[PDB]
């Protein structure tokens, strides 16, 4: 790895593990494997290295996300979001030092969480783009505008999401004694969404 | 008005407009026309104080739910439920010291934070219930399980509340204006929940 790499690999697990406030630059260095004056080479200070950690594993789920699109872009646009909350799911059960790093967030001094949280909602948009342009091939029930139907979607995908972090957040095995359960909810649920939203 | 009601009134301007960590307990003595000293005399101090205001507040929604209820109590579920959204809503418009205060809660020590959050809970309680119930009435979709139903609306209304929080909090103007299309919007997704739960 190069060292910029082994260093953001380092920050992701310490991070992690000790939370923001805990987790010092040394701690980084001696588990990255480089001497502690690197850090500061390649990094302002903890706030930027800790910024470039959250943005280089926002980038990872961005790229997720565009190779799912690509293969599943011909789906109905149903069946596309039921199959990447799926895959969503699966990888954060494989992935639990990424999921672990990303919930730090909320205790993330103000100055700079306030300056990340919308760098996440950017990285959300080919998303909604992509729903917002696939809901002009449906036909939507009477009433049902693609301006409701978006809305709706992002609404409800967003209550699922803070259940879901309320609920999993450092509890990996829970997740995976739930998942086939949760699964099979999803399936149910998107197609209440299909059944409601068109004729 | 009784001494506490006066000073508990007083706390729910005072702790609005300062917010949780700014508002003094002699501003809210002065604000209420009582000796600095009253305070004390019922109330331990500024953190029970806060948790009072609270807990007072929160027993007044729970009312206009009771109320609502006994009046609604026959209606079909959907119908039931896309009212009491427009009744909550015209009372977050009708209340806004209210609201101003309950949104301070983000920013409260901890330790009172984390005690409190749970008696909210408590408080919604007697609305699920009502829907787990009525959701006995109905002919549900094929799949749809009445706790996937019940999951799915619970998920959906985290999800509203969370975006009209942040889009609606400290801004009583733009909620003005935007009310009318609000209820619009609200009567579809409601619209869209009965067709996708039922047969």
């Amino acid at each position: 790895l190069s060292k910029r790499d082994a260093i953001l690999k380092a920050a992701v697990e310490v991070f992690g593990k000790k939370g923001y406030d805990r987790a010092t630059t040394d701690e980084i260095a001696e588990k990255a494997g480089v001497a502690k004056g690197l850090i500061f080479h390649y990094f302002k200070n903890k706030e930027e290295l800790y910024y470039q950690a959250y943005m280089s594993v926002t980038e990872k789920l961005q790229k997720e996300f565009e190779n799912f699109l690509m293969k599943n872009r011909n789906r109905d646009i149903f069946d596309f979001m039921e199959r990447w909350i799926e895959k969503k799911l699966e990888y954060s059960a494989s992935h639990p030092e990424e999921a672990d790093f990303l919930i730090t967030l909320v205790s993330v001094d103000e100055g700079l969480r306030k300056r990340i949280l919308l760098d996440l909602e950017k990285s959300q948009r080919v998303f909604f783009d992509f729903v917002r342009e696939k809901l002009k091939d449906l036909d939507l029930a009477e009433d049902v505008t693609e301006e409701i139907a978006l809305k709706f979607l992002m609404w409800f995908f967003s209550g699922f999401e803070e259940v879901y972090l309320r609920t999993y957040q450092g509890k990996p095995e829970l997740l995976k004694r739930d998942m086939n359960t949760l699964v099979e909810e999803v399936k149910v649920m998107l197609r209440i969404l299909k059944k409601g939203m068109t004729k």
